[PDB]
């Protein structure tokens, strides 16, 4: 009898998924790390050479965390002393290595504790942020030119985002953008002077006698938000003037009338930049297209080139207005926007004309635009077989929109239905990355004739190992409710028998625009639960979920904690009505937004669930950040949506928890969903006399991802689920 | 056939013990509150009169927390708007009511948020502290005189103690001392300027959007301590035109050479005050006796009147040097000190003579001196039947120390073995309070011939109720370890059958000078565990425990976390050998110092215990406060005792928790044993991969005493223990 996929296998990663992470350095070459050596591959023929011997930095004296080669291939940036901060931010030390001279540069080194660094897109200029100010080095070994003098810890951020912009707007720490050929450096400046601070203790190593109080400018719903300004500086003038001028580009009048955000920055040409602004009430955004005026050294944004994007049913964009993809001459661009039917498709815009033309349409959506050439636009969508949880690469002829070719749909339909892509510099080649439903498969292709060049990694090694394991199977299907299809997936135990009644665990996230039902292959906790514990693990995408049109996504507008919660309960009812589920053993669990939904469900009094686990749950919307919360909930004031804010808390459902078994878990150093959120849930449960299980994780953040805490939490949850389901 | 004592009985106080709290107002009468009415009783005859109508304040508007009648009976201080701070501190509002004119005083009233207030010992002067400064009122309706002007929140404390002095030295918030007739007012001033602050979050009500950060000057072991100064002001010469002059009394030179503390202030006569000072290395103390000089208006403390108290085996006193009891003329005093055998007895001192004479002796100890007349000294001791856990009242003839008479031993030996007492103003009468082993008994006596006047409260009502309940019994006995006896007690289930095997729960505290084996009657969690769950609850007093001499108490000097932990394991090992104990079901639990011992025991690898519960445990001595910790551990420096500070942590024993079930509990707003202590334990366990159970209590402090949290924690621990013992 073959072994099963156990908890230890998951926690120790015995069955390793292989991937193929390459870095395009040109239009026909990429870098790949093999046996700690950096190799350079020729896409066309597959042959290669050693770009940088693994013994190059054996006496560097430091473990190198990452590297970055300059665009011209002349230097390599070495990152070490990596210190993580939030989801994307971190600080580190950097050294620059001269490839040609094969020497490390020791003069005018990048400062320690540097917050962000980036090469110019062409050549080898560098821009970095240190102590919240921007610096530019024209040459690696020469002195830096300071660009800003206003930087101030926790107050003024130049070229880097503050906490909320990093997490909710840019999903990046950097807030600087080099123009295409490197002449200009654009950047944002955030001012958090009046933004309130979240404070929590950090205990650190046992040797620290007094706990440290961490303080972070973080605007909770309805609080004072950071303000923002945008500037552009000409780096080519740096060595000619003592102090180069940063030219400010002001937001439009329609934005200046109230609170607003800078939400996108995209260069069009060497002398034209586009910026998108979003009002604090996130259903109105404006894009300005600004040109450099060589006679005045200023940037002007013609109103005739301004584009408005608004929404009558919800917020704008999936999580923010989408980015534009400009044609080479910068006179037109393509952008994903929702059409009249509520589905996101690609629209073609002339920069000085307000009405655009949709080039794709249908009851499916475009996920992203991947590359644009003079003759073709490449994009990823879920059109294939009408499966919203699938992803394929398509090519559309710019001179004839009726000519659309799916480049990945039929490569291996049974094994591959979820693709992402990586194009070379001028799109001459592309790497396809299949991530499911079968084992991930990485392949290389030539754009000139769309022919497959070779398989890069097929995971045959893993497939061989899994042959001797009783793996679970995955079912992806839908149920019809109110004439609408809603998709779900089920991880089913080996030798599934529909004549038996299996316990069921509902794995939930369900946040706005989320998707938990897809064709991706995963080896995770659910794999062990189904394989070893014979538990069915299901997920359902109901109202509020994404990639299926606005009608579904905007159903929860201004009403978080309602339909998305109700639909998970209904999904459980539908699953029990399938005949192979033990109604007496239905559990539910979720992390983050999933923890909020899990808690709301356990406190609904539905009687459908026996037990549930919430990890780092949101508990009341006024405790979460402004940008994310307000996008879906508006403002917490009597004149706007305060009543629903107060009506959608977990605490108000405390009494109903007497009907279930609950495990509440939270990391004490969670900078995202503050420990405070679970602290209030527990106090409300204690106040009504409800017993429950709890676990805090000292110094862990929203990811509870340290190696030991990760193993500890899944082990703890495994015992809780096995006990609730009466499993040996 | 009858009911047992249930968890609900304990949590809802179904069976209440009646008390008889009286307040002596002279040598012949006392005040007693009955039906909200304050009555005055004549001690000789037992007749009473109404002193103050319960309705007198029907329209007061505020809920009165407590009351305090001036010594001359002319006024009554009304306390309301009570707001608790630490163990003893709190702030409140006050109003003074004139009893003669039956009117509430409205002129010059005591401010709101007053930190401390007290009537002078004679008459009706008042002294109060507000905003950290001292004020004095000669008449209730007249304006107050500002005595100090340096008061500053969290920095300068005049007349009130800072956190550490409140908890560890004076066991009180008050740092004011009126002279016998009220002429002088002595006070201490604490300076916490350089004391580090402990910081932690307070979540408050759900409505608070951002958690609050509490900051408290708290010196952990080895950190900078507050400094202290002492002053005396003459309240009979106060002027409303000039600021009051406070005369400072400086500490002796042997104290000023290094860090030190003020540990006792006791007035001897109208013009003589004694003060005891203690070195930061708590084995050297000095008492100064100071006399007022009418000519200079200064206070002089003659070196010839200095008395040194030191210890070569440990620290000085049980928790601090004991208080002196001066004779009427103030020329001599009686004080409890450790004799040459290491047993605490009463020594008689001449104020200007170095050698004192012990007036009691034996292998037992005097607990406290209770009253002194020219012919007799009254004291409580555990001499009777050689039981260190028993307490009786004795009197010794000052003219012949061989004449010692026990006054409570034979009153009712079967019901009463643990007494405390309350003497009238001139020791003419005394109230005896028996607290066990039977139900509490309160009686009144006359000193002239020790007549038993009457029974004040015999709890016959409770006795009648308990007759219908299957109550547990208590066994007090000893085991011998190395020729030394150590006492233990066992709460035994109803109908205890020595032929059956019972699970056993070891209830531990075990801090230095602690005593957990005694003759006190208690209705608590253990009562329920024994009565309803048939669990034997045991407690043992090992090395380090009190009231049995320094040989036992000082055994753990400079060595916390060693002998006291080992002795609990040895006791359990012995109890497990007994025929009526199921060695497969032995558990252990403790709170505070008891949580530390429980944790050190569970991490010892002894294999004796199946499970255990630690509530608000200390985990590393460097995290606890200086005054208490250093008293037993010295300083955490390599030159002193750092190695043992580092070897006595719970964290270092994490690996050994793999074979036990552990439940760790802690209140997040614990200002005494910071949450930090449990946060480091959990992280250590996560780091070695040990699973355990946890529960935090939002906003609860060291007492986890709020009504809902109290019920919740005992409910949670009860489930944990029953589950560990496989009990229905
Ligand atoms: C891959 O193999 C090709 C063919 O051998 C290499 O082609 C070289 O191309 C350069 C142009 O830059 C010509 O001057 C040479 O004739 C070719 N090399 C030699 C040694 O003759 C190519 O360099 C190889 N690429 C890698 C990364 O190894
Ligand atoms: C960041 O924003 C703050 C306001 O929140 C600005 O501070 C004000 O600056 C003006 C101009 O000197 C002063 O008169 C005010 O007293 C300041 N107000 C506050 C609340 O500090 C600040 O100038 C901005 N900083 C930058 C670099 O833009
Ligand atoms: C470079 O130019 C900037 C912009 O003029 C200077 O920044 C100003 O500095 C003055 C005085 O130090 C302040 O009053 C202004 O508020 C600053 N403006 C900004 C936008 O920061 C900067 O000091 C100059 N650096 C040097 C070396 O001259
Ligand atoms: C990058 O683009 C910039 C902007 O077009 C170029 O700078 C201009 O160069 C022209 C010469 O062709 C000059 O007449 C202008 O004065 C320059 N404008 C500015 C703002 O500098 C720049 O030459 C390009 N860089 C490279 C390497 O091609
Ligand atoms: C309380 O005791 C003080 C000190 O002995 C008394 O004050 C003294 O009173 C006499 C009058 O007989 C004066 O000669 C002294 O100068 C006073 N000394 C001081 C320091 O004031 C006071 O009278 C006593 N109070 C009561 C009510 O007996
Ligand atoms: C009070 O206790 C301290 C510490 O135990 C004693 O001081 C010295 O402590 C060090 C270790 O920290 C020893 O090496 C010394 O032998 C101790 N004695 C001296 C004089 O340094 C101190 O002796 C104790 N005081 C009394 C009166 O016993
Ligand atoms: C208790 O009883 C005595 C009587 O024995 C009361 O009487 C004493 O005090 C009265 C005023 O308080 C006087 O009117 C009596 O003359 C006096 N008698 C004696 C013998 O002392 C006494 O007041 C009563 N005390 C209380 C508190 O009610
Ligand atoms: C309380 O203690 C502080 C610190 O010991 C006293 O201030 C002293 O220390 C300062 C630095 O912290 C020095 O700059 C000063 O010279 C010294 N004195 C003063 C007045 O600052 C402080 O005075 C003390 N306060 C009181 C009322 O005693
Ligand atoms: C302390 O607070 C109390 C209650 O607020 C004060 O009492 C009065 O409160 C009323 C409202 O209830 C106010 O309008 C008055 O101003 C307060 N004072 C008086 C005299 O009525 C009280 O005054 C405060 N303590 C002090 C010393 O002012
Ligand atoms: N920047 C983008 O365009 C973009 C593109 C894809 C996804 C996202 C994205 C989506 C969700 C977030 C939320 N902070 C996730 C989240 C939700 C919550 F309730 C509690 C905690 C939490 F962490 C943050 C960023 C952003
Ligand atoms: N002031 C006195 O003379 C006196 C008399 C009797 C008892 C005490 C006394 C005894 C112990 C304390 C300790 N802070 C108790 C304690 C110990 C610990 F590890 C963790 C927390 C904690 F809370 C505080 C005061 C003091
Ligand atoms: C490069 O370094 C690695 C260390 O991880 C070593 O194992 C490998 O053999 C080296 N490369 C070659 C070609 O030997
Ligand atoms: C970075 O800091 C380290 C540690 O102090 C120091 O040794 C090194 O010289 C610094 N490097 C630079 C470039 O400043
Ligand atoms: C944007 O949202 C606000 C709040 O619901 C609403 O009042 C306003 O009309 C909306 N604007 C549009 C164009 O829908
Ligand atoms: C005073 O009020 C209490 C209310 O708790 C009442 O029981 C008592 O009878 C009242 N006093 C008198 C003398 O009636
Ligand atoms: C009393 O002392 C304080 C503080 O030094 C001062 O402000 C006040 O004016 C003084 N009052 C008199 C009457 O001297
Ligand atoms: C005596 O007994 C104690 C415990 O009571 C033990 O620690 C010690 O080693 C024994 N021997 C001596 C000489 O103290
Ligand atoms: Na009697």
């Amino acid at each position: 009898t073959r072994k099963t996929y156990t908890l230890t296998d998951y926690l120790k990663n015995t069955y390793r998924l292989k991937l193929y992470s390459l870095r395009w350095i040109s239009d026909h070459e990429y870098l790949y790390k093999q046996e700690n050596n950096i190799l350079v591959f020729n896409a066309e023929y597959g042959n290669s050479s050693v770009f940088l011997e693994n013994s190059t930095f054996d006496e560097f004296g430091h473990s190198i965390n990452d590297y970055s080669i300059s665009p011209d291939g002349q230097f390599i940036l070495l990152e070490y002393n990596y210190v993580k901060q939030w989801r994307h931010s971190y600080t580190a030390s950097y050294d620059i290595y001269d490839l040609n001279k094969r020497q490390l540069i020791t003069e005018e080194r990048i400062p320690n504790n540097t917050q962000w660094v980036t090469w110019s897109p062409v050549g080898h200029k560098l821009a970095y942020v240190w102590n919240n100010d921007i610096y530019v080095k024209i040459e690696p070994n020469l002195p830096s030119y300071r660009i800003t003098w206003t930087g101030k810890e926790d107050i003024i951020y130049n070229g880097i985002t503050d906490w909320v912009y990093e997490e909710e707007v840019f999903s990046a720490y950097s807030a600087l953008w080099w123009s295409p050929n490197g002449t200009f450096l654009a950047y944002a400046q955030f001012n958090d002077t009046e933004v309130p601070l979240i404070e929590y203790s950090f205990y650190s190593d046992e040797s620290l006698q007094y706990p440290k109080t961490v303080r972070v400018p973080y605007p909770k719903a309805g609080a004072v938000n950071p303000t923002v300004k945008f500037f552009v500086v000409n780096t080519d003038s740096l060595s000619s003037v003592t102090n180069a001028t940063s030219i400010q580009i002001t937001a439009p009048a329609s934005m200046l009338i109230g609170d607003h955000y800078l939400c996108d920055v995209t260069w069009a040409t060497q002398e034209r930049i586009s910026l998108q602004w979003l009002r604090r009430i996130q259903n109105y955004s404006v894009m300005d297209i600004c040109d450099y005026d060589e006679s005045s050294g200023r940037w002007n944004c013609l109103v005739a080139r301004q584009h408005i994007e608004m929404s009558t049913t919800g917020w704008v964009g999936r999580f923010r207005p989408s980015e534009p993809h400009f044609t080479l001459d910068g006179n037109s661009f393509y952008k994903i926007i929702s059409n009249e039917e509520g589905y996101r498709h690609i629209c073609y815009f002339q920069i000085d004309k307000k009405d655009c033309t949709f080039i794709t349409k249908g009851t499916w959506e475009v996920i992203g635009i991947e590359a644009l050439t003079s003759d073709y636009l490449y994009y990823i969508s879920n059109e294939y077989k009408g499966m919203p949880g699938g992803r394929n690469l398509y090519k559309i002829q710019l001179s004839d929109y009726t000519k659309v070719t799916c480049l990945s749909c039929e490569l291996n339909p049974e094994r591959c239905q979820y693709y992402s892509v990586s194009f070379s510099k001028e799109a001459k080649y592309y790497q396809l990355r299949c991530s499911g439903p079968g084992l991930p498969l990485y392949t290389l292709h030539s754009s000139v004739n769309d022919k497959g060049l070779r398989v890069l990694e097929d995971n045959s090694a893993l497939d061989k190992m899994l042959q001797n394991v009783q793996m679970p199977s995955k079912k992806l299907d839908f149920i019809i409710l109110n004439e609408t299809k809603f998709w779900y997936q089920m991880i089913l135990p080996p030798h599934f028998d529909k004549s038996k009644k299996y316990p069921l665990l509902l794995d939930v996230y369900a946040g706005p625009c989320s998707q938990k039902a897809d064709t991706v292959f995963r080896l995770n906790w659910a794999t062990y639960l189904a394989s070893t514990e014979n538990i069915i693990v299901a997920s359902f995408d109901g109202r509020g979920s994404g990639y299926q049109g606005d009608k579904i996504m905007h159903a929860i507008n201004r009403r978080l904690g309602t339909f998305e919660v109700e639909d998970q309960i209904e999904a459980a009812r539908q699953f029990s009505k399938m005949g192979f589920v033990d109604n007496k053993r239905i559990a539910i669990w979720g992390w983050s937004y999933g923890g909020y939904v899990t808690s709301m469900v356990l406190g609904s009094g539905s009687g459908v669930f026996k037990c549930g686990i919430a990890v780092a749950p949101v508990s009341r919307w006024e405790y979460y950040d402004s940008v994310y919360t307000e996008r879906y909930m508006g403002l917490p004031t009597p004149e706007d949506n305060l009543d629903h804010y107060r009506n959608s808390t977990v605490m108000s459902r405390a009494e109903n928890f007497k009907q279930v078994e609950y495990l509440l878990i939270h990391g004490t150093a969670d900078d995202n969903v503050h420990f405070q959120q679970s602290a209030q849930i527990s106090k409300a449960l204690v106040d009504v006399g409800v017993d429950f299980q709890a676990m805090w994780y000292t110094d862990e953040d929203h990811g509870i991802a340290s190696s030991t805490a990760h193993q500890h939490i899944y082990t703890h949850m495994s015992h809780f689920i096995k006990q609730c389901f009466s499993l040996p």
